[PDB]
């Protein structure tokens, strides 16, 4: 018994009857989370830098912190 969709992109895991597609591309609720502090960025405000994604919570430290590294 062969039982292994494609799926999502992140987790690579089939998507529910309700889940959420991005940039054409098969993403899921809990996937589609900030790549930091793994926030639901569906529905919510956020912003996908060319590195990665990251919610208005993270986002606004990034663009607005005293120290990165
Ligand atoms: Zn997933
Ligand atoms: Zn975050």
């Amino acid at each position: 018994g062969s039982s292994g969709s494609s799926g999502c992109v992140k987790c690579n895991k089939a998507i529910t009857s309700g889940g959420i597609t991005y940039q054409d591309q098969p993403w899921h609720a809990d996937c589609f989370v900030c790549v930091t502090c793994s926030k639901k960025l569906a529905g919510q405000r956020f912003t996908a830098v060319e590195d990665q994604y990251y919610c208005v919570d993270c986002y606004k430290n990034f663009v607005s912190g005293p120290s990165s590294g």
